[PDB]
């Protein structure tokens, strides 16, 4: 028979592609006026009815460790941050001689020498008059430079200290898609981050996700629905990271006991540094809890779901970090504006052979002087927050390494990992692709066009 | 044919933090005056050409 | 070991600068071209 071409405009058809998404928040960031960096940068409002339409038929292929909306969150949460460090203090002037002496006042044996109580000179608001201060340093935020010591950061860089009124506490946000493309969610339960498919559906916007920093454990993450999900490039290549997903989350209670004391000091016109004045009470460690019951039936399920890639009679050893920096060897996060860097010693510590309230407890250290993204030159300050600290959060995943093995095969021993935040990233995305629609198309019909 | 005879030395000076200054620390051998050179006949010629034009 | 046409051409110059200190002063020497330097009055 006689077929001809015909063309239609707005056809169903899409490629994989990569674009610039934008983001959207809840009017709730809107109502804190609190200058969140996403709502006060980048984000717009949420859609009050977010528009989500299920495929049927469609089965289409994924990969969780080739997807650009990783990269583009890093990038853009980096900025965002840079951003809202730029009008803020920069302590040019704090990099002194400091006469430091022990803060023996009351504290504990594993606290001693965690704090220093620090004298120096300092600039004042008029150019030609010096005021003598003092304030109190954690010793990770000092070094002694033969009683005299200095900032750590000083033969580096300046820090920039954090402006009080900005807050970077993670508040959700909605990755959504501009004109010509669109965004695909995969709602298999066992997906294991790579491969088809089968329940698909296209979104407007991503699912809140809190950008959290965090190692060796992901918080306040999505839980898996039906078990504990092991995600890996490839599971077999001992150096590439495994992203652990929990169907049920941990609590974990971390605080900073010690009653501290915000002092302002005036170091230029309008420039203002806060300083750890005074500890009211006892000095105790900060330190983090977790339950031991429920920690332990986690690692069991975890352990379970190991033995389907490395063998039903395989015995798996959980250690801890093997080495590094404080970021990546200790669970590194944020308590209501504090930086804590905690010890998982007793978290990874177990040996499992295929065959009650005793509450884990890590200690912990805090830091005023963070670099973050695992950058070098842009090192920030944190003000101290006043008052006694306490933050409850969920456990939902953990970052983990293999070790080589040697090929015996007899043993897996696995340790906390982490550092590289896209891994956090992925722990959220991993069931988003971007595509780009092509809304032409050509097909064989009878109808043939006038003459 | 360009050139700076004379062997130099940096020398990083630290004026702040993270801030370098890089100097000239020292001159190892005698001293000479850097110089050009070109060939006499060749820029004669284009001399003579451009002169021609 | 200059040459006659280079002499007067380079200056050993020697100042106090800042260090990574901001109440330290360290007394450090360059090296610094006869067209780079002024006299302000050795
Ligand atoms: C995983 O997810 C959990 C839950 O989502 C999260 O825990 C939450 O953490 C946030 C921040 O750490 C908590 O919010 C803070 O709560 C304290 C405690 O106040 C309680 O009681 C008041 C009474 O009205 C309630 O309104 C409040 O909601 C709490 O229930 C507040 O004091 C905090 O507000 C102060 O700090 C804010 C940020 O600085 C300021 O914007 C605010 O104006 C308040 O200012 C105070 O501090 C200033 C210095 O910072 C000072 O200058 C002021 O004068 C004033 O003193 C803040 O609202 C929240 O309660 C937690 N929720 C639960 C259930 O625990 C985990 O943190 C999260 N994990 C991770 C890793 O992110
Ligand atoms: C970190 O380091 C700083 C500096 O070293 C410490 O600051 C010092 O703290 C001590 C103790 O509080 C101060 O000494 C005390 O000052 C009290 C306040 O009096 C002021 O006014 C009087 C009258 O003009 C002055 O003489 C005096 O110097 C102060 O300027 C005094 O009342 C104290 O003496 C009286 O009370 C005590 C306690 O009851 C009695 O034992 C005495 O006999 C007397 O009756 C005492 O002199 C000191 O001045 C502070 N220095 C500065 C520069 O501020 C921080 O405490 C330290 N922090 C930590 C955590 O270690
Ligand atoms: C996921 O991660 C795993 C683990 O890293 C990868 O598996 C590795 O794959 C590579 C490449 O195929 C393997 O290396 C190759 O092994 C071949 C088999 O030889 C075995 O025995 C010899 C004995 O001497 C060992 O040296 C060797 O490592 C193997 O154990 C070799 O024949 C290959 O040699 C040829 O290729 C190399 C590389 O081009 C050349 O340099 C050689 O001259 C020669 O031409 C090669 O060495 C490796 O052994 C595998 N490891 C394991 C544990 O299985 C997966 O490939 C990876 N998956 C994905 C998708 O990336
Ligand atoms: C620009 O200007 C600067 C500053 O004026 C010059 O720097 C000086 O260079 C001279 C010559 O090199 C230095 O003097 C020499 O220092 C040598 C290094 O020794 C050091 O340690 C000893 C022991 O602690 C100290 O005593 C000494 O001061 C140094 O700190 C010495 O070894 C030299 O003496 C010995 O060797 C010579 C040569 O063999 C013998 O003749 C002596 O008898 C003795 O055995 C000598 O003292 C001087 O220290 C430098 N000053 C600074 C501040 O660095 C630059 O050289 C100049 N550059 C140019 C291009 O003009
Ligand atoms: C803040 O600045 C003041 C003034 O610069 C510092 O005090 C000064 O400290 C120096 C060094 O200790 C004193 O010089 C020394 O004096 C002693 C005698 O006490 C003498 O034996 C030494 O040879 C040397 O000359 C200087 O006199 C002193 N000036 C004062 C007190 O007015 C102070 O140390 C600085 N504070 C900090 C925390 O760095
Ligand atoms: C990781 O796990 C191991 C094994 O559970 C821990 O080592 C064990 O720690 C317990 C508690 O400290 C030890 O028991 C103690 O024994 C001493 C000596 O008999 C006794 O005086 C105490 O009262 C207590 O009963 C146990 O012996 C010890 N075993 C070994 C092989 O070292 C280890 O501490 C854990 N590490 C972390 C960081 O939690
Ligand atoms: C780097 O700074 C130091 C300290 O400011 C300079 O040394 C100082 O130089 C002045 C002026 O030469 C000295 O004052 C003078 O002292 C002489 C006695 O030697 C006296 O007769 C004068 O009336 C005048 O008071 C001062 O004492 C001296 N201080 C020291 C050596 O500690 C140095 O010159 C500076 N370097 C450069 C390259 O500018
Ligand atoms: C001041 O603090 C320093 C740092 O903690 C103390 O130095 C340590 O002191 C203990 C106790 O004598 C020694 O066992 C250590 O060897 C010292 N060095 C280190 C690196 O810990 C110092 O003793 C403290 N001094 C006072 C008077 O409290
Ligand atoms: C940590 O996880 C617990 C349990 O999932 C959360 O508590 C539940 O929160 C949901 C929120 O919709 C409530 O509907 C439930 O009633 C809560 N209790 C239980 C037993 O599920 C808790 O909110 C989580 N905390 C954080 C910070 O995410
Ligand atoms: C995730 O699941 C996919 C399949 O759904 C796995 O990919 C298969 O891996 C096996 C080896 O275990 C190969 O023989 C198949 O050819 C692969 N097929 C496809 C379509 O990829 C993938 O390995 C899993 N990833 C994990 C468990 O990390
Ligand atoms: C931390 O220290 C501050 C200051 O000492 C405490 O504030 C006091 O609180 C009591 C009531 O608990 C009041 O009667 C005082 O007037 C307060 N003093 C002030 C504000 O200077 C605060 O309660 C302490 N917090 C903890 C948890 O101990
Ligand atoms: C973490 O803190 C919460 C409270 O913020 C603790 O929950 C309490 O647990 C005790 C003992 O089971 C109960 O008696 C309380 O009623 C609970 N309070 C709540 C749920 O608000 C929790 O036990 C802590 N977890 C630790 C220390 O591991
Ligand atoms: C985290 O805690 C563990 C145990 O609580 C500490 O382990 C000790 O580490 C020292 C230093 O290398 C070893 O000599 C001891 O064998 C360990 N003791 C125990 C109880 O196992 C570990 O030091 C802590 N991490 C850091 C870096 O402080
Ligand atoms: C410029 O000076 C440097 C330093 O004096 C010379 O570097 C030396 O080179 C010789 C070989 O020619 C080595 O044996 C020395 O160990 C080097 N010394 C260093 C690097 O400190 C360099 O050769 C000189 N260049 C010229 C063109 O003369
Ligand atoms: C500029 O330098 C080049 C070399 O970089 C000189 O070329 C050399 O010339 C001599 C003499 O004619 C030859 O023996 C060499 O073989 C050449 N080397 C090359 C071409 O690599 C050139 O003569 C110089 N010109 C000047 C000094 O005017
Ligand atoms: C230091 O350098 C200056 C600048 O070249 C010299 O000043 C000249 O010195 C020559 C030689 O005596 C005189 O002929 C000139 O008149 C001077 N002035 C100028 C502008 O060239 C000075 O002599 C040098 N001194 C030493 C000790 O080397
Ligand atoms: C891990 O545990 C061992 C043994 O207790 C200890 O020597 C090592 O320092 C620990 N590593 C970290 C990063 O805490």
């Amino acid at each position: 028979e006689n077929l001809w071409v015909t063309v239609y405009y707005g056809v169903p058809v899409w490629k994989d592609a990569e674009t610039t998404l934008f983001c959207a928040s809840d009017a709730k960031a809107y109502e804190t006026e609190k200058h969140n960096v996403w709502a006060t940068h980048a984000c717009v409002p949420t859609d009050p009815n977010p528009q989500e339409i299920h495929l049927e038929n469609v089965t289409e292929e994924f990969n969780m460790w080739k997807n650009n909306m990783v990269e583009q969150m890093h990038t853009d949460i980096i900025s965002l941050w840079d951003q809202s460090l730029k009008p803020c203090v920069k302590l040019t002037p704090l990099c002194v001689t400091l006469q430091c002496t022990n803060v023996t006042n009351n504290i504990t044996d594993d606290m001693r020498g965690e704090l220093k109580n620090c004298s120096f000179n300092m600039t004042t608001e008029l150019r030609d008059k010096k005021q003598k201060v003092y304030s109190l340093f954690y010793r990770l935020d000092v070094v002694q430079i033969n009683k005299e010591y200095r900032l750590i950061n000083c033969n580096t860089s300046a820090c920039t200290q954090i402006c009080p009124k900005v807050s970077f506490e993670p508040i959700p946000i909605h990755y959504c898609a501009p004109a010509g493309f669109a965004i695909l969610k995969c709602k298999d339960k066992k997906f294991n981050g790579t491969g088809p498919c089968k329940n698909v559906s296209t979104v407007q916007c991503t699912h809140g996700i809190k950008p959290v920093v965090s190692t060796q454990l992901l918080l306040n993450g999505s839980l898996a629905e039906e078990e504990v999900m092991i995600r890996s490039e490839n599971i077999t290549n001992n150096a590439k990271n495994i992203i652990v997903q929990f169907n049920t989350p941990v609590q974990i209670n971390c605080t900073r006991p010690n009653n501290m004391t915000r002092k302002s000091i005036r170091i230029g016109p309008g420039q203002a540094f806060y300083a750890l004045g005074d500890i009211i009470g006892d000095i105790r460690q900060p330190h983090c809890t977790v339950s031991k019951a429920t920690w332990n039936e986690t690692l069991g399920k975890v352990v379970k779901q190991l033995r389907k890639h490395f063998g039903n009679n395989t015995i798996i050893f959980f250690a801890n970090s093997s080495g590094g920096d404080l970021e990546v060897t200790t669970h590194s996060f944020n308590c209501g504006g504090e930086f804590f860097y905690c010890n998982t010693s007793g978290l990874f510590n177990s040996t499992w052979i295929s065959n009650s309230n005793d509450s884990i407890t890590l200690p912990c250290r805090i830091k005023q002087i963070i670099n973050m993204w695992q950058r070098v030159g842009q090192c920030m300050y944190a003000p101290p927050i006043q008052g006694v600290i306490r933050c409850v959060s969920n456990i939902t995943g953990l970052i983990l390494t293999r070790d080589g093995g040697s090929t015996n095969s007899t043993t897996e021993t696995f340790r906390p990992g982490g550092g590289d935040m896209r891994d956090n990233w992925r722990s959220e995305l991993y069931k988003y692709k971007v595509v780009k629609i092509e809304p032409l198309g050509v097909a064989p019909t009878r109808c043939k066009r006038r003459v």
